[PDB]
């Protein structure tokens, strides 16, 4: 699977038939159709004690891993039940500033999209959480091109060391609080992972308010390679999935 002409999104269903399931992600957020639900609680992010371990190039994106052995970095509140622990964050970007995000707002595409993945501690581990409907909670954050994001520089600076597929680097004392928008107003809906095995275990929480990153920041993203070291160079760009059918599901807004 990949994002090329022969292994792209349109071909995933052959290996992962759930690709055409009933609660696939990402989706287009039609803001006029979204239902304002007064019964939603504010999001509750506790990241002061988060512990990053390292960053890696898995050949389809770059992930920053976190130590989820204890409730150090957790999400609760909102449309959620119980505690969800931060395990990793993944990014998705395009070849141009005009595309990159997975989720779209009234068909508008942002330059990139950041996903903060959390699992339900009721299930004991991440492997068990993905076999459940309320197993995961992903906080989606859009990135628009404008001013630099001070908080993101530490990640940009380390990308050189994880250029190719399989490379990994020690990445400690990285505080994710640096990537949060000012407002925590959100959209919520039941969906799935955006990449295979595309399991329908996710409660999506998409922030209304996007973060701005400089052009030279996102430019460094586009220097990553899909390929392994010693192979033909294939740039990691356009690692995003096209919006999937809503199909009955409803998008609720906390605002
Ligand atoms: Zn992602």
């Amino acid at each position: 699977w990949g994002y090329g002409k022969h292994n792209g999104p349109e071909h995933w269903h052959k290996d992962f038939p759930i690709a055409k399931g009933e609660r696939q992600s990402p989706v287009d957020i039609d803001t006029h159709t979204a239902k304002y639900d007064p019964s939603l609680k504010p999001l509750s992010v506790s990241y002061d004690q988060a512990t990053s371990l390292r960053i890696l190039n898995n050949g389809h994106a770059f992930n920053v891993e976190f130590d989820d052995s204890q409730d150090k970095a957790v999400l609760k509140g909102g449309p959620l039940d119980g505690t969800y622990r931060l395990i990793q964050f993944c990014f998705h970007w395009g070849s141009l500033d005009g595309q990159g995000s997975e989720h779209t707002v009234d068909k508008k595409k942002y330059a990139a999209e950041l996903h903060l993945v959390h699992w339900n501690t009721k299930y004991g581990d991440f492997g068990k959480a993905v076999q459940q409907p309320d197993g995961l909670a992903v906080l989606g954050i859009f990135l628009k091109v404008g001013s630099a994001k001070p908080g993101l520089q530490k990640v940009v600076d380390v990308l050189d060391s994880i250029k190719t597929k399989g490379k990994s680097a020690d990445f400690t004392n990285f505080d994710p609080r640096g990537l949060l928008p000012e407002s925590l107003d959100y959209w919520t809906y039941p969906g799935s992972l955006t990449t295979p095995p595309l399991l329908e275990c996710v409660t999506w929480i998409v922030l209304k308010e996007p973060i701005s990153v400089s052009s030279e920041q996102v430019l460094k993203f586009r220097k990553l390679n899909f390929n392994g070291e010693g192979e033909p160079e294939e740039l990691m760009v356009d690692n995003w999935r096209p919006a999937q059918p809503l199909k009955n599901r409803q998008i609720k807004a906390s605002f």
